[PDB]
């Protein structure tokens, strides 16, 4: 799959970063079961930061990235 057993972008919230500059990005929302655009800060952020609709939709929603469920 997308192998991401670590802190998966699909499982993580969007992160803006510590700055105050504003740059549009895409992040997956599990609470929305889908991606949406958001205001990112251009500086440091986590893996749930996509550059396009495309890349975010691959991040999810697709077949469940084989997470270590019970």
């Amino acid at each position: 799959e997308a192998e991401a057993e670590f802190t998966d972008a699909c499982v993580l919230p969007a992160v803006q970063g510590p700055c105050r500059g504003w740059e549009p990005r895409w992040a997956y929302s599990p609470l929305l079961q889908q991606c949406h655009p958001f205001v990112y800060g251009g500086c440091e952020g986590n893996g749930n930061n996509f550059h396009s609709r495309e890349s975010c939709e691959d991040a999810c929603p697709v077949v469940d990235h084989h997470h270590h469920h019970h």
